[PDB]
């Protein structure tokens, strides 16, 4: 089964997952001076108000925060969208150092982790559709920081340790997903996949320019999570990012100046 170790991993995604060599794979690299601002882009809409969040879970890939979507309560709209995005998960996506552990850089840096809200197009019904479709999702991309440490990521960090291995699941009612917000909403916008198999190429990017600093003890505890089942070798859940990808026939747009 595919992972990210060096038998699995990226490189060997394009067999089982032809898709990975494909026209508009994700992540990429942000080259910030050819990244042209677009006059053309709404101001970008997120709406994380009544968001309901149920429970976390340890996919032996990552950790995902699960979100009540039954009806329009966290939505993202604006930008690039060109309709209405419901939130149903959010995860994380870190190294086994702080040199390293986002998906996108910047030209060319490397973040300790990056964060992905995840929203599908109503339009579509469900999020099985949606992911059948060039529009179907639009997953918010943040950067983080080793620095100060972000209270509203806490809450999270404390109940990582009920969820260690692969298969377990915790609930996390409650949770308000605008404190992982970084102050600024500026971004660069693009074409791209899932990062993750099965690859589909269903998804418009919205990365955020300014990251969010989470401490070294924070970051540090999503490193002392597992890839594997209970009772199994421990692996440790360290480096689980694919790494940028052929940009191709695509134009990282910006919202700014
Ligand atoms: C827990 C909710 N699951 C079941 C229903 C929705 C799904 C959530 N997963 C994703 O949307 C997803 C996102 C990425 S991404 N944005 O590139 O980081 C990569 C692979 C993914 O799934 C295979
Ligand atoms: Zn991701």
């Amino acid at each position: 089964h595919w992972g990210y170790g060096k038998h699995n991993g990226p490189e060997h995604w394009h067999k089982d997952f032809p898709i990975a060599k494909g026209e508009r794979q994700s992540p990429v690299d942000i080259d910030t001076h050819t990244a042209k601002y677009d006059p053309s882009l709404k101001p970008l809409s997120v709406s994380y108000d009544q968001a309901t969040s149920l429970r976390i879970l340890n996919n032996g890939h990552a950790f995902n925060v699960e979100f009540d979507d039954s009806q329009d309560k966290a939505v993202l709209k604006g930008g690039p969208l060109d309709g209405t995005y419901r939130l149903i998960q959010f995860h994380f996506h870190w190294g086994s150092l702080d040199g390293q552990g986002s998906e996108h850089t910047v030209d060319k840096k490397k973040y300790a982790a990056e964060l992905h809200l995840v929203h599908w197009n109503t339009k579509y019904g469900d999020f099985g559709k949606a992911v059948q479709q060039p529009d179907g999702l639009a997953v918010l991309g943040i950067f983080l920081k080793v620095g100060s440490a972000k209270p509203g990521l806490q809450k999270v960090v404390d109940v990582l340790d009920s969820i260690k291995t692969k298969g377990k699941s915790a609930d996390f009612t409650n949770f308000d997903p605008r404190g992982l917000l970084p102050e600024s909403l500026d971004y660069w916008t693009y074409p791209g996949s899932l990062t993750t198999p099965p690859l589909l190429e269903c998804v418009t990017w919205i990365v955020l320019k300014e990251p969010i600093s989470v401490s070294s003890e924070q970051v540090l505890k999503f490193r002392k999570l597992n890839f594997n089942g209970e009772g199994e070798p421990e692996e440790l859940m360290v480096d689980n990012w694919r790494p940028a990808q052929p940009l191709k026939n695509r134009q990282i747009k910006a919202s700014f100046k």
